[PDB]
């Protein structure tokens, strides 16, 4: 009498092909077959498979298999146990147990283990803060090629944290990490060149490294590069490229970039002027904590008719919702 409205409807209706299957169960059984025969490489792979399920039961099985691998003296298994104990993942948190496993792994040349140890000394989590120990363990990890450790040492020499400030040494560490694709190191190295702190500003190098970090999705680097194109710093001035990169940063919810893009639309910089879009970007910026955007939005209201203001406020909500870090 009304249940004629219960028929299924497209989306939850339609013939099923290979798109609806999943390889998960098959990959687990393939890995389990080998892991249950004692193959340590398979035990490490299977532990990582379980790790990736992000469930409490998944982390408990990850722990079981890293343990089997670590009992064969495998440094990946030892690192895995170290990290699980250190964070209380799949097992009760214990920093001292974690340190024992990390040290075994690092002695075998696992650079993430050396990094984790250095980080605990750096921050005093589980052990007493000791910047000398942090420095030594980070240096071990960096000499094994670990980009995060190289980055961390860059930060320490650039800030003088437990070492005397040395921007040249910082730039050398950052560049090792930057050459491996570490986007935050590329950003920091770009800034060192931008700033002149190395002796004389090198804006071409700054823009080069900001572009690398921007291509990897770093919103600060996208803002910085957009700004380089606005000024013609180390690249030829291009308002069109400035808009392109500013829009990328603003679509990550970066309030500073949203406000700047609002200015571009307000004043017709690299784009045709559009008060509706300008107001919407200032609104998103304000919603994201950029206080100066609020008055930017206020000032625009004065010159916008009520239809446009309504559309702008709705678009501003859309931009707030859809653009996140
Ligand atoms: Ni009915
Ligand atoms: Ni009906």
């Amino acid at each position: 009498m009304h249940h004629h409205h219960h028929h299924s409807s497209g989306v939850d209706l339609g013939t099923e092909n290979l798109y609806f299957q999943s390889n998960a169960e098959k990959t687990e059984q393939l890995l389990l077959a080998s892991a249950n025969q004692g193959n340590v490489d398979a035990q490490v792979l299977l532990a990582g498979f379980y790790w990736y399920l992000n469930t409490p039961e998944g982390y408990k099985k990850a722990f079981e298999w890293y343990q089997k691998a670590a009992d064969q003296n495998n440094a990946d298994g030892q690192y895995g146990l170290g990290y699980m104990y250190d964070t209380g993942t799949g097992v009760p948190q214990n920093s001292d147990t974690a340190m024992v496993w990390y040290k075994k792994a690092a002695e075998q040349g696992n650079s993430n283990a050396a990094l984790a140890i250095g980080y605990n000394y750096d921050t005093g989590t589980g052990v007493k803060k000791d910047k000398t120990q942090a420095l030594n363990w980070y240096a071990k990890a960096a000499d094994l090629g670990n980009a995060s450790a190289q980055y961390n040492l860059g930060l320490m020499y650039e800030q003088g944290d437990g070492v005397p400030k040395d921007y040249q040494k910082a730039a050398e560490y950052f560049e090792k990490a930057a050459n491996q694709g570490h986007a935050k190191s590329q950003l920091e190295l770009g800034y060192l060149y931008d700033s002149g702190k190395l002796g004389k500003s090198d804006l071409q190098k700054a823009a080069f490294w900001y572009q690398k970090s921007a291509d990897l999705g770093n919103a600060n680097a996208q803002f910085n590069l957009a700004d380089m194109y606005f000024y013609g710093d180390g690249v030829g001035k291009s308002l069109e490229q400035s808009v392109y990169w500013m829009q990328k940063a603003a679509e990550q919810g970066y309030g500073k970039a949203q406000n700047q893009l609002g200015i571009y639309y307000r004043d017709g910089i690299g784009v045709a002027a559009d008060p509706v879009k300008a107001y919407a970007w200032f609104t998103a910026a304000k919603n994201n904590g950029f206080e100066k955007a609020a008055s930017n939005a206020s000032d625009l209201e004065k010159s916008m008719n009520p239809e446009d203001l309504s559309k702008a406020r709705i678009l501003g909500q859309q931009y707030t919702d859809n653009y996140k870090a």
